[PDB]
């Protein structure tokens, strides 16, 4: 029953339903808790195909399951697979769009505000990925879990500006598509934008839906 479930959930349980939801634009990551049923039926779309696609995908290999991993380890993995992924990406991709603007200011397709959404993004992430090494995630290593509702509050509204970001930068690149005429400083920025979004989801993905809700009931 698929389409009664919470995305979250779903996203968390099946091995690349994160890359089907992404290609539907469903938000696994902040909107989590909302059903299947109403994020198709948001968007016009046909919820028994998309229960066909994760039944599809529900067959493959059972992956690595962290919603009952220890929260220590969870930290750890978001910390280097996440944070410190991100903190190399995001200039790299600053230096790539600065390029694209500039060498392409002239065409109707140039993506126009890309360096700026970029670098506010890694600004805000910047600050934002500090402050959960520094404070939160400590505090929930040493117990203080069920503490924590003030900084999760916060956090959990920092991501949604994250994707408010992400929505924009999505805007102003035709949903991450190249032009017919982009060459290959374009198309490989691309490539890193989508390799960036994908991670930056599954990595709010992995906090708001099982390491915060998991904090504060104690584990
Ligand atoms: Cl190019
Ligand atoms: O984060
Ligand atoms: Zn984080
Ligand atoms: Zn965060």
């Amino acid at each position: 029953a698929y389409r009664d479930q919470p995305l979250g959930e779903l996203a968390l349980s099946i091995p690349r339903a994160s890359a089907l939801f992404r290609k539907y634009d469903m938000d696994y990551a902040a909107g989590g808790k909302q059903t299947l049923a109403r994020a198709a039926a948001r968007k016009e779309l046909d919820v028994e195909v998309i229960e066909a696609e994760l039944a599809k995908l529900a067959e493959q290999p059972i992956e690595k399951d962290w919603r009952s991993a220890p929260l220590a380890e969870i930290i750890d993995h978001i910390i280097v697979r996440y944070h410190d992924r991100h903190r190399e990406q995001l200039p790299e991709l600053i230096l790539q769009a600065t390029k694209v603007e500039r060498v392409h200011a002239d065409k109707p397709s140039v993506p126009k505000g890309l360096t700026k959404y970029l670098t506010m993004l890694h600004e805000e992430l910047s600050s934002h990925m500090m402050k959960e090494e520094q404070i939160l995630f400590p505090m929930i290593k040493q117990g203080m879990g069920s503490q924590a509702m003030g900084p999760i509050s916060v956090m959990e509204s920092e991501h949604d500006e994250a994707g408010e970001l992400l929505e924009v930068i999505k805007h102003t690149t035709n949903n991450v598509t190249p032009p017919p005429e982009a060459c290959t400083t374009w198309k490989a920025m691309y490539n890193g934008i989508n390799e960036l979004i994908d991670d930056l989801m599954d990595h709010i993905s992995l906090e708001n839906n099982v390491l915060f809700p998991r904090a504060l009931a104690g584990e």
